[PDB]
């Protein structure tokens, strides 16, 4: 209930220095982060350092966006893992897509607590 939404944000969407950002990378980090009981169908990780991600909450590196979101001014190395196979039960098979662009998050008390996945559900 307190700042735990932010640490959960880090757990779900942050990875400081991934290695290869290939399929195997996805399948492994998605398991290690526990987004595998029902297999999450899409999930994106942001790379780089925490300070600049947090700064998306201030005008320093963010802009108000849509209803209540914030869009970053800078771009981030990012990797999106998409479930492949339909069945939502393990084994969870992921296809990885590395990318570089700004992100949309929701802030709370000056901290990111939500990553908007729609801009990566790139069709």
């Amino acid at each position: 209930q307190d700042n735990s939404r932010y640490t959960h944000f880090l757990t779900q969407h942050y990875d400081a220095k991934p290695q290869g950002r290939d399929d195997r990378y996805c399948e492994s980090i998605m398991r290690r982060r526990g987004l595998t009981s029902p297999c999450q169908d899409i999930n994106t990780f942001i790379h780089g350092n925490k300070r600049s991600i947090k700064a998306i909450c201030e005008n320093k590196n963010g802009n108000p966006h849509r209803e209540n979101l914030r869009i970053s001014k800078s771009s981030f190395q990012v990797t999106t893992c998409k479930l492949h196979g339909g069945s939502p039960w393990p084994p969870c098979q992921y296809r990885a897509t590395a990318g570089f662009r700004n992100v949309v998050v929701a802030c709370e008390n000056g901290l990111p607590v939500h990553l908007d996945q729609s801009i990566f559900r790139r069709p």
